[PDB]
C-alpha cells in the first residue's frame, strides 16, 4: 500500500540516482496521506520532483493547490516522521538533513496535528 512496501530498497535507490541524472535540480519527494486520514483526499500521485529553491511554506501551498483545498480546511505536513521546525527553510537544506537512506524525502499529511 505505502511506497516503501511497493518498492525494494534497491529500486528506490536506483530511481533516486536516475532523478539525479535526468532531473539534477529537483528534490525527489514521496508525499503520502496519513493511514488514519478521514477528511482530506488522496493525491493523484506519490513521487514529486520539487525545484530545490522552493521553501517549505511554498511546498505546503503547492500541495494544498494539488488537493484543491479551500481556505479553512486544515493541512499538516510531517517530514521524515516529525513536525517541520520551520516553513522558511529551502527544500535543498531540508533534503540534506532529513533525506532517507534510499535518498527520497518522505512526507505525510493529515487534517490533525495529532497523526
Ligand atoms: O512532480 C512535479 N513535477 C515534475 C517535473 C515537471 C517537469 C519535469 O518534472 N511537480 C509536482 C510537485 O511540485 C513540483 C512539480
Ligand atoms: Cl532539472
Amino acid at each position: 500500500k505505502t511506497f516503501k512496501q511497493r518498492r525494494t530498497f534497491e529500486q528506490r535507490v536506483e530511481d533516486v540516482r536516475l532523478i539525479r541524472e535526468q532531473h539534477p535540480t529537483k528534490i525527489p519527494v514521496i508525499i503520502e496521506r496519513y493511514k488514519g486520514e478521514k477528511q482530506l483526499p488522496v493525491l493523484d500521485k506519490t513521487k514529486f520532483l520539487v525545484p530545490d529553491h522552493v521553501n517549505m511554506s511554498e511546498l505546503i501551498k503547492i500541495i494544498r493547490r494539488r488537493l484543491q483545498l479551500n481556505a479553512n480546511q486544515a493541512f499538516f505536513l510531517l517530514v521524515n516522521g516529525h513536525s517541520m521546525v520551520s516553513v522558511s527553510t529551502p527544500i535543498s537544506e531540508v533534503y540534506e538533513s532529513e533525506k532517507d537512506e534510499d535518498g527520497f524525502l518522505y512526507m505525510v499529511y493529515a487534517s490533525q496535528e495529532t497523526f
